[PDB]
């Protein structure tokens, strides 16, 4: 499974994915992805 | 801040923070806690 | 365009697609998903 | 409860309702009302 | 001589409904407030 | 915080210079007055 952390340069409401994956990606984890509840943007690489 | 992934080796369910934090540092984690809702062992580590 | 309407008889929270689109499905709308924030299960059909 | 769509017809900003009602109601919906912040016309009828 | 206005200077966030602006402006010992068809702001009213 | 703003009563005509539209304003009992962009309205303006 994958480590995961919340985007530390992401702003505001997490609404689709790409954004998200494209600020975890400058921030050199490997993908990114919205939480479904409280709308963050999580980061995620291998561990 | 750190990174987390749930323990692949801690059994049932977490209730306190000590045995939790030795099966993530057995797995080469520098922490573990219990998740408060779901009582998951989740390890932390830098990243 | 497609009508759309919160689903009468989805319990509980939406979560994932699929049981909102089966929910939908049974009250004879073609599609549904969550809404982002309140997590509805919103049902589309054509007008 | 009612289902909700953008109105084909209507031009321009909604700022009132009367002119987004009338539109709605020419494209057979019962009803319509502006959007908050898009001002889009949204129609509205018991589906 | 229509009413004096200018924007609450104690409500937060986007102005969605009516009450909750009216209900700042009415604490700011204004009669009314409404919110702004475009940019959203709470606008305080009174005669004046 | 803004001050208040109010449609001049006695400016006559359309506003396109600010002094004008001053003038009328604190002859009203208002502090300052400006030309609103599009309409062209004389705005009055003083502390509410
Ligand atoms: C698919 C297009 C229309 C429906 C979309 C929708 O209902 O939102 C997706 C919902 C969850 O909502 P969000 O992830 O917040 O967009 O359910 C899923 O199946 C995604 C599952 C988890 C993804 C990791
Ligand atoms: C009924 C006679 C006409 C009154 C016109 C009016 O209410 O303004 C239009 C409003 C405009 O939205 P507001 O920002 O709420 O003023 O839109 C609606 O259709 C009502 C509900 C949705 C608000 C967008
Ligand atoms: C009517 C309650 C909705 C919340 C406040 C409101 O009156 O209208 C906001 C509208 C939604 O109005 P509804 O169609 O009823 O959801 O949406 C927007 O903010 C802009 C466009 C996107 C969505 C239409
Ligand atoms: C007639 C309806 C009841 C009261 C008036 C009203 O609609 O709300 C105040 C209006 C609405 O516009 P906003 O305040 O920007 O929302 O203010 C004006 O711009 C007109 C002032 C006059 C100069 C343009
Ligand atoms: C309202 C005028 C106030 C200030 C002067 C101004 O704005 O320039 C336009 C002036 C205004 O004159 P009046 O309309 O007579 O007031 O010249 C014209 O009338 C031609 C337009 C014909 C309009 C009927
Ligand atoms: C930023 C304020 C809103 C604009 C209204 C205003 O200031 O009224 C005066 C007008 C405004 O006209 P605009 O160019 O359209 O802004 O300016 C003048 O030319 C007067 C010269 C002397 C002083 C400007």
């Amino acid at each position: 499974k994958d480590c995961k952390r919340e985007s530390n340069t992401f702003p505001g409401i997490c609404i689709t994915k790409p954004p998200c994956r494209k600020a975890c990606i400058r921030e050199k984890f490997t993908d990114g992805h919205c939480s479904k509840i409280l709308r963050r943007c999580l980061c995620t690489k291998p561990c």
